[PDB]
DNA sequence: CGCGAACGGAACGTTCGCATAAGTGCGC
């Protein structure tokens, strides 16, 4: 019954951390290698955890451990982005069963394109039901290993322009409010504002 | 987006950080 779309980058320049958010928002221990610390947020809520990969991805990135660290391996550097955060806001309406679909469907269209996504959904059954999706920000290759970001001042994905940031906003709209419709609402959402 | 910082390899050529719209049923 409400839209709130955040596009957000996760930077170590800032003392943010992949196995720290994943750990945070999964409310799970996962184990940092290059640091030997245990990131250890079991103690949060957290009523559903998946991720989700592309075609051509291997079975070892649905662990959440391997993952994150296989991340930090190639973002080796003081001021390294290691992942992209986005939060959606969920309809508070729904039941939890048609929150995961909705909020799976959409995570699935960022797998297409074709990220990795670690979705965790927060605080269902209360008034502000919302969705973190920590997104890697970069692509895997024939031999399962990361591409780079950058060529030169040119980018390899398109996944940090406008227009694919204005696009991701269509998107969710449309995608919610056709759930919106299928579970047979009147409410719809909009993006835009003014 | 073009700039300089930050890499890998121990020069300086090369990859990167920077970050979009939007402000609630946010939140330290
Ligand atoms: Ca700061
Ligand atoms: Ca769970
Ligand atoms: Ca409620
Ligand atoms: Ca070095
Ligand atoms: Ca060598
Ligand atoms: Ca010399
Ligand atoms: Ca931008
Ligand atoms: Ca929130
Ligand atoms: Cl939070
Ligand atoms: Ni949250």
């Amino acid at each position: 019954a409400m839209y709130h779309f955040q596009n957000k980058f996760v930077s170590k320049a800032n003392g943010q951390s992949a196995t720290a958010k994943s750990a945070f928002n999964s409310a799970s221990r996962i184990k940092d290698f290059k640091e030997n610390e245990f990131k250890d947020y079991s103690n949060k809520q957290c009523d559903y955890s998946e991720i989700l990969l592309p075609n051509n991805a291997d079975d070892k990135f649905k662990d959440r451990e391997y993952l994150w660290n296989k991340v930090h391996d190639v973002e080796n550097r003081k001021n390294s982005q290691v992942a992209r955060e986005i939060i959606i806001g969920l309809p508070n309406e729904f039941d939890p069963n048609s929150n995961i679909e909705l909020a799976k469907e959409f995570a699935e269209s960022l797998s297409n394109e074709g990220m990795i996504v670690d979705l965790n959904i927060h605080k269902i059954n209360e008034e502000n039901p919302h969705a973190h999706l920590l997104c890697t920000l970069r692509g895997l290759d024939k031999n399962n290993e990361f591409e780079p970001k950058r060529k030169g001042n040119d980018y390899i994905r398109d996944w940090n322009t406008k227009e694919k940031h204005n696009e991701w906003r269509k998107r969710w709209e449309n995608v919610q409010n056709k759930h919106l419709e299928k579970n047979g609402f009147s409410v719809r959402v909009s993006a835009d504002s003014y």
